[PDB]
């Protein structure tokens, strides 16, 4: 599924927010995004969202 690869993306983010670059990017809804080591938080959390997102088949609108 779609959603299956920008898990990798957003991944391959992790590791190269712990291998010093502060700085990285993230292509969300066709929209692009700059966030720092500073909210790394947030970024677990976001991921965390579509583990549960990919559980049920979605069957509709929420």
């Amino acid at each position: 599924m779609v959603r299956q690869e920008e898990l990798a993306a957003a991944r391959a983010a992790l590791h190269d927010l712990m291998t010093g670059k502060r700085v990285a990017t993230v292509q969300k809804d066709g929209r692009r995004v700059e966030f720092t080591a500073t909210s790394v938080s947030d970024l677990k959390k976001y991921i965390a969202e579509l583990e549960v997102q990919t559980g049920m088949t979605q069957r509709r609108r929420g």
